[PDB]
């Protein structure tokens, strides 16, 4: 079996890969362990960034997008009785950001490779990755019970945090940088309105809330609990009279509440390698890096990675430019590394930490009446928030 | 023995708080436990805020701080290699800082408080205070052996972090936030010319390094050790190879090193305590908080209590609006707690701390990065750095 780039997974990340290279005539595969159904059981990321937004559209994938989701130009920020709103068009210039969910774009992704003939499998069991520094690297997988080989020129590995790829690298060759934090987040789906045209952040001393959505009909809502937590202890009235209690009153008094469409409880964890790719193995979004979602980065730092990675394989294949691909993690890391800063301030100054004295708690209600007070601290979260410009190529 | 205002301790904030009550005709005794030399003899402070070079001018006493003083616009950032200079006038909208040492605005006032013929008791051992919650406070104390009462309507603790009056107050009328730091800075003046025009902070592997000035011919140097280190244990020459080896080298190269005439190490320590006053007693500068020095601004906030105890005692004494003086504690905080954000903000980012995660250290790195190459990012150091605004009164 033959391609030019096998792909390792069919979530957003080697969804889109996939596509921007078959509209530029670079034939690739992807192989997935999971049925499409499981793919898109996974609620996740609501926030998207206005580079996400242009290549959906480079894809030729954004006709519900453009239609269905809505755009943001500002979200909320509430502590201490106080709702700051940071006004993102004004404060960054102009860039917005868009809200539409995971499972969307993961669907029209999945439509759209369809209808192009494009080779996706499923199913494909215990995925393994041979002769990476080599110029044949090789894929072997188990459909229905047997096992098949896939030749490539490049791999892909967008397998999500994981996936079989990252733990293919020689380990010392790696260096890995992470932070576990003591809580996660457990995120509720109600096919409620929102309480908000806008998202509304909270920092409350029970611990943080966020108020989230996914279209004019349909609401996100997150608190922070311990790592102690099994979801099965929250009800969902149990669920809604803690949301109410975070958040400030004449926003809980308005909240609309109802059944949870789902319920789970997701960590919270800071986590890169450096470099991102050995050999002929490269990899992209969370099969390299980890932010926790209070900077709603992950999913667009994949993104990121994939429009490097593209066009990066386009020199390589179109103009024989194929030495430029040793660049993709020095360009990739300067981009995660102020997104995973910028993803640790949010979290360390928004949520309730264990065994705070009393000094840490004040630093970090100053932090707070600092950066939403400043019109150079609002500018800040800001262009952040949006999401800084992407770097040039060659 | 009968005054308005009793003040404790002639360090800057009791002389300055002197000299502007005399000016308006409010008379004020100064209390003092060592000689004027021993006064004298501590290097401290070099930076100075716009908001303390016109406070200066209001007390009348800045004929040679308008002389020597040097008016700085800019200070550098030095991390991996780089050198990044804060244009702080422009990040600013025209603020600027002024170096002027401390020793020389003590000497200033010393002379300016005994022109005036205005009442100074040094070597005043034992200060006690007495009857704080009633009408008739007063200050008890032994000079040359024999023990003098002194009667006054108010009292103000300008005594620093030792001083008795933070001790006279309740313990559990106070609430005291505070963190010590993993070491302190070794301190070198000498009477070479400096490094540069401007400051330069830097940060290195082998820990903190700061190039500072007092005039065009006296320099004042600083280099972070750890809280084990004897001031003994550092000579001249093991000073400027280790100030040497934490510096850019084309920096470190045109250094014009000197026998020192000051040498001392000053632990690093944040703490504040809420509120500032009890009855009768106000407190100001280092009586009520601590900041370490990496953001300048101990000094600068002690002039700005002043500032906020001088025009409550006018309103007081010239508009009998006794009232108003509940609110000392309310306003100086504000401004105190975003300079301790700042503050420890510098401490965090500029120095080498002990059993730091890989983690720590990259997000670290990235902090420097990312608000040095924003110009969001560089105007949130620099109006803070040149000092805040200083609150309306009433
Ligand atoms: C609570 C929550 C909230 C979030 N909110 C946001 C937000 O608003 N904004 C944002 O930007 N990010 C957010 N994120 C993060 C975002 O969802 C991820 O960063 C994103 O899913 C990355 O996509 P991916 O394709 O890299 O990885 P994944 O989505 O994990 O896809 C990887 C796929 O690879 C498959 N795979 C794994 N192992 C193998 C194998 N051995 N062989 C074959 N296939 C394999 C998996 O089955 C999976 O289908 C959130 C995440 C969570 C959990
Ligand atoms: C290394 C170093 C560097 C610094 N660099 C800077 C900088 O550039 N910029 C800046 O803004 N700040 C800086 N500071 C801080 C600054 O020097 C202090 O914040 C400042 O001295 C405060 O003045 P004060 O009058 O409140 O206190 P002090 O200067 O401590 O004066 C208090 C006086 O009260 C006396 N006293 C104490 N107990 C009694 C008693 N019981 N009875 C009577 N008198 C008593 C003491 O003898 C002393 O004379 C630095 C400090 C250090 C150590």
């Amino acid at each position: 079996m033959k391609t030019q780039v096998a792909i390792i997974g069919a979530g957003p990340s080697g969804l889109l890969l996939g596509q921007l290279l078959h509209k530029a005539g670079i034939d690739n595969v992807i192989l997935e362990r999971q049925t499409p159904d499981y793919v898109l059981g996974r609620i996740r990321a609501g926030v998207l960034e206005q580079g996400m937004v242009d290549l959906l559209r480079e894809a030729g994938v954004d006709r519900r997008m453009a239609r269905d989701g809505l755009v943001h130009e500002g979200v909320e920020i509430a502590f201490a009785g106080q709702r700051r709103r940071i006004d993102l068009k004004r404060l960054s210039g102009g860039k917005t950001v868009t809200v539409y969910g995971q499972t969307e774009v993961t669907r029209d992704l999945m439509e759209a490779r369809e209808a192009c003939g494009a080779t996706t499998v499923y199913q494909a069991a215990e995925v393994r990755l041979h002769d990476l520094q080599g110029e044949r690297p090789y894929v072997t997988f188990e459909r229905d019970g047997e096992r098949l080989r896939l030749d490539c020129d490049y791999i892909a590995g967008c397998d999500g945090f994981h996936g079989i790829s990252r733990q293919s690298i020689p380990a010392e060759r790696l260096k890995v940088f992470e932070r576990v934090y003591p809580f996660g987040w457990l995120g509720l789906l109600a096919d409620t309105p929102p309480v908000s045209h806008e998202l509304i952040f909270a920092n409350h001393p029970r611990g943080f809330a966020l108020c989230s959505q996914r279209s004019a009909t349909r609401s996100r809502y997150y608190v922070q609990v311990p790592l102690s937590e099994k979801v099965e202890d929250w009800s969902d009235e149990r669920f809604w009279t803690e949301l109410k209690a975070r958040l400030p009153s004449e926003v809980a008094e308005k909240l609309v509440t109802g059944p949870s469409l789902e319920k789970s409880i997701a960590p919270l964890r800071s986590f890169v390698v450096e470099p991102m790719q050995h050999g002929r193995l490269f990899l992209a979004g969370d099969a390299a890096h980890i932010v926790p979602p209070t900077g709603a980065k992950g999913l667009n730092l994949a993104a990121s990675d994939v429009s490097t990675l593209y066009r990066l394989l386009l020199k390589a294949y179109r103009e024989g430019r194929g030495e430029l691909l040793e660049r993709y993690s020095a360009i990739c890391l300067r981009r995660i590394w102020k997104a995973e800063r910028f993803s640790w301030w949010m979290t360390s100054v928004l949520h309730r930490f264990p065994d705070t004295d009393a000094f840490s708690q004040r630093i970090q209600q100053t932090e707070l009446e600092y950066y939403l007070g400043s019109e150079a601290g609002l500018a800040t979260i800001a262009e952040n928030y949006v999401g800084l410009p992407y770097e040039e190529i060659e």
